[PDB]
């Protein structure tokens, strides 16, 4: 049985439980990460940690471990589970307090680390818009994911593998759990991150694009751009690079993964084979 | 030790815990209520349950109890704890599934019920952060995604406020971080339409009291100009009841003491909580 | 073969054609109506005419017939086709001018009248928003219907019989071609018309609701209201009252037409049997 | 008499007519282009066709000609009319179907090609009506729904303007009613990003000329403040080419005469239309 | 020479000047009113004063006079100039401070009251030609339009558009595309015998507007306070605007378009006559 | 007593007054500048003048002085008061007209120049405590924030919030939720060694801001002009604001939250020192 890190103890999965009084559970008042181990090494471990700490700062939550201790803890929980290929979900919550909202009454944050062993998508645009930048900033990878879940429920009902959000301005934002890229006449465009999330996989992809010297723009786009694109793909830690071959039932290109997307998938695979922090 | 209802079992508080795999924890993927018991009667029990079932429907969650069984579970939890004056927090979550978002992989929801035992105004401040928008995370869902509200509270804590007041994206007043808002100006009471806030049970009772008293009343969008020129402000909710707001953004509301109308509504509300409700021990 | 009214001539359907230089065709620069004849009488003929003329005024288009002459023309084209149960599509365009946009160069509007013989809907909310009140006012029943068509294309791809628009504020607007009503705990709500279209069928329905003394509100609503509604229906000249029994795959009530909706359908049917202008 | 291309036939202008059942007429359900021929060569023929096919794809319309065949049809229509200096208007519509909206009932699109034979600035005015929004009726589609643009022109006609200037809902400058917009301020040229307007072929040529001349250039959102303080303004499009704007909202732009930079771009553009294009008679 | 009230002193017009350091001047940091005297009586004097004090409260400015003392000051300045028919402009400013924004550094508000002695033209025959402006009304959460403040550049910019674009009157929309008001007057429309006017939130809670609604309800004309848009303006049977200085002004053309027959409408004309009657029959006696 | 330039005359401060009928006073209808003299030299004098003339053009106001005559007037008013270190406030107003809004009825603008003799405190140690305000910045299509106008009540309202809410400095968002600026200073952030500042569209095209970007590019610090939001502010390593009066001011706390260690950051401190050097080495000689 896999062990979960809970505040420094390793607890079997079936017994890994949090107080119902934890503000993480009552109010989604916490932050989280998603990280992959490939063949014994943790891909972009430090970058993910840095984002976690930034998100914690945004919600005014003090993580009770230094960054190095957090990295050790992630590594120790993979070893304890004897994992080499894994998805890792670190979570930091506000902890318990009074029953109300007030985070000043919550003296002890809680730290959890879950480790689990490890043709394109039909995407649909959803009616629901992404969380606004001045209500629930979407750059926060928080435990408030019901915006994302409502979009997923739409896609499930409407013939889609993946939901695509616009923002309130009508700009394309992202998928429900992944950043979005388009290819047109050989130029790649992706939205600026402000209205979506500063994806680590997106950042790797951009480095690859610039190394391949493929023309690239970070620019807001709309429905006209999605429906006229030669290729679409989405990016994220779990999905990696995933081709999107239909959009609202419309065929993208010939309906199979495009040339630029398949090229980047191969380069991305190479980076995951060659980089990372050693677990053992 | 108080006991927590958990899927039909009564569990000591200290051991009342949920799987870290529950999407309620992972994603705030659930709904909740807040209910008061006053001297052995639950106030507005059925209006709370009905709202819970509406919010669950909006997030496409089937609660695995009939409404009648939910009512019985709440009353039984109160009884097991010997409570007569209490605050009650029902929660329903999506339960566990895959580690990803998709609620279709979540076969079994969790039902939890927490019971706890139970003139100067509030100083309010308006916050920079806007209310969750009606086409992103509709504020009418009393869900476990409460970081909008907590972000507002963090502002109020830093800015000298007991209560944070939200605007929406249009610039319309919305509500407090956990309470609806009313103003009084030249004998007329105005409160925002519920669309950009939440359909409060307390707010509804108060409208009823207003209409009994024949005080002129409007449900209409308002802005900062209205807050800053009001004769009285108050907020409403299950825990706070009716709470006068005596300062706004450091500005004195009337004479800084609770206003004539607010006080009259406070008295009438107290009478309702004394005289109506569902009896726990019967 | 059915005849079409074209500027006072009656022209067989197969030869009923408009100059490609008509600004109606080049730029959708015209207005239109939809009207039903039931058993020899034209339902709300004068109301539809009045709306046509209001829409023409909004686009600064002078209709070259008085209102009475327009009514005569509609009646004459139904008689000429010997119709008793019909859909009528009157259309007024800018006419031809210079090839550019300028309506001042277009001296002669064109008047066309088409007459054709005559479980709920699964509705889906669409990603595209309704035309804005200060860009292309949706109260104009104009020949610019591509907003409406793009929504229809979404619904067709996404498992829907009917598309439902929000506006830019997130408020519910209407269906792609019909007004929307909801029923909850016995109260009926419909949006104010500003962000949709002042439907004649909607107006009849409201009169019926007030005669049945059913609690009613004209109030903006959102997704929360649609997904928690006991009943939904849409209204329009062609559709009449149409029950909506699914919304984004979610069951409305028991998945069959609700009690209040079926009651109004029966009352509406009675009004169409008893009112109208006689054709013969 | 000039002939119009209509689904492969060449029809005298006076008899070139489409079914009143065509959704192009009923609902403006189609796309169009605008193209110039200069001294027996078509300027930017392929960039126009490519845009037509993009706009058709966005409205989910399959044009029943390959791009190469469309190019041949345009050139043949010009030849049949003996034209050398011309304005060309290709149109593709959805064709006829049911009388209702649904494009699935429309089996056969219509292809039409119209050919016509072919220093003081414009007075511009800003209009009240905003540009069609990017998530309602995306302005980048050169569709037959042009009433947004005609409403603007009606304003300009009533308000003393040769050209109407749109803002978008954010308050950003968008474009003219049928032309893109550029400003010049202290030696730098700025033009809006295309998202809230239309990806003009003329605008693209002009950016190329700007970059050849090494004049500092920005693609950036601008507002009224920028228009009202500009040293020069000009608009661009196939019919107008580069048109100086010498007044804005009655305010004089520079000295009221076309500006130094605008004039230099006008000369360079004229050279391109003289020297590049697809030959009609070859 | 007319006298201007200036903090209790009465100063000839030509000498009535304020320090260049008054934040009223530097920053538009103050509030104002517009009130009319008709035939020796001040119309809605106490209502205008109540609004002044609310606007002041909104900008966190304490007016150093009781409401009753302000009413006496207005009446006194009228008497000292011997006026029977007049327009009155009370102004309260923040006063002088440091050069910076901060109102805490400003100890002493200035109170000024200007008093000055109807538009030429047969308003039963000839209305205003209105244009809708590109600029939008100041937003309810940036510079709330309900404040009758010295910040009137939004309003002046709209007037400049109108001046340039062949209008006598500028009409604002708000950011939502809802009709707001004219540059200085609330707006009403009439359609199929029903009168509509926007809620006041996006414009200003006009006292003339309020009087007109009272007259409307007396006449039993169907009435709606609702948001409206361009479609409503362009299809209206009648349009008029309202405010203290101009009273009820018909709008007979909008953005080119003829309203009705291009003359003031029947409803408008009836309201104009009733309003003028109202101004003869009510008011606070100056003498 | 210091003298104030007033349409060519030099008037002692205490006598420097403007008519209550000047539309500058009634309506905030005018434009201004803020310029500093350091050690006998005026810093970016011609740039400030160019901005004044652009703001005037935006509000359709013709300044009745050539740019060169305006430069001489500023220099002259400094010399007449014998200043070496000073803050200069040129103002141009619409002038007097009729009582109404209409700027056509206003024949004669007023030109005023105020000249007055650094914030107390170790700015290498102690920064500003900033709060984000509920009120949004004036919108780009209602009252364009790029205009340095006499309509500063949006800015004063934000300051009032800050005063009440424990801030030294108010920070505005715009209607889109993008960070705009402080109430009177542009804003910069620093994160992982990259500096970001908003495009000027939703705020004001600051001259201090422009100087700072020049210094940044000299230092080869990575730099982005991009929109940003609350997430960016709350996670920034450093924050500072910029403007003529305050120069470069570190912001060490935002809405409760400690920025870095609560002291001015390394990048900020380097820019402050370089900026001060710049102000010693450039400028138009007064004498
Ligand atoms: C985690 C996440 C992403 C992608 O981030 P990576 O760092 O590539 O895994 C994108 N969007 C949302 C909403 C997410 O939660
Ligand atoms: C629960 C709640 C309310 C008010 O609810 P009552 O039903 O009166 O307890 C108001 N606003 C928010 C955000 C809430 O969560
Ligand atoms: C015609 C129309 C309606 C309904 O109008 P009726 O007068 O009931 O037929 C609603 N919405 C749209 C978009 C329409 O075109
Ligand atoms: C066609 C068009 C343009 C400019 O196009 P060119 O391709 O340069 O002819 C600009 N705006 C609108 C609205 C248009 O229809
Ligand atoms: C004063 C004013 C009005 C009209 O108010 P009255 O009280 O009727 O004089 C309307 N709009 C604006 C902007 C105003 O300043
Ligand atoms: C003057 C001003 C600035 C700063 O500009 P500087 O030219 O650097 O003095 C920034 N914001 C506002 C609102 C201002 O008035």
């Amino acid at each position: 049985e896999l062990l979960v890190y809970m505040n420094g103890e390793f607890v079997p999965e079936s017994q890994a439980k949090v107080s119902v009084f934890d503000h993480g559970f009552l109010y989604g008042d916490g932050v989280f990460e998603g990280i992959r181990a490939y063949n014994g090494k943790v891909f972009k471990l430090y970058e993910h940690i840095d984002r976690l700490y930034d998100c914690a700062r945004v919600i005014d939550l003090k993580i009770p471990l230094s960054k190095e201790e957090f990295a050790e803890a992630i590594l120790e929980t993979l070893r304890r589970n004897n994992l080499r290929d894994a998805y890792i979900r670190p979570i930091v919550t506000r902890g318990a307090g009074d029953l109300g909202l007030d985070p000043r009454k919550c003296p002890s944050p809680n730290v959890i680390i879950i480790t689990k062993p490890w043709k394109g998508l039909k995407a649909i645009t959803v009616a629901i818009r992404r969380n606004a930048i001045d209500s629930l900033p979407p750059n926060i990878k928080s435990l408030n994911y019901l915006n994302n879940i409502l979009a997923k429920i739409e896609a499930n009902a409407k013939g889609g593998d993946e939901a695509i959000f616009l923002d309130h301005n009508g700009y394309i934002s992202e998928g429900s759990g992944d950043n979005i890229f388009i290819v047109k006449n050989g130029t790649i465009t992706t939205p600026p991150t402000l209205n979506n999330l500063k994806g680590i996989t997106r950042q790797v992809v951009i480095e690859l694009i610039n190394e391949l010297e493929i023309p690239f723009r970070e620019a807001n786009i709309g429905l006209f751009d999605l429906y006229s694109a030669d290729e679409i793909f989405v990016t994220g830690t779990a999905a990696e690079i995933a081709p999107v071959t239909y959009i609202d039932g419309r065929t993208v290109g010939n309906g199979k993964p495009g040339k630029v997307t398949k090229m980047l998938m191969e380069k991305f695979r190479e980076r995951t084979e060659n980089e990372g922090v050693e677990i053992y």
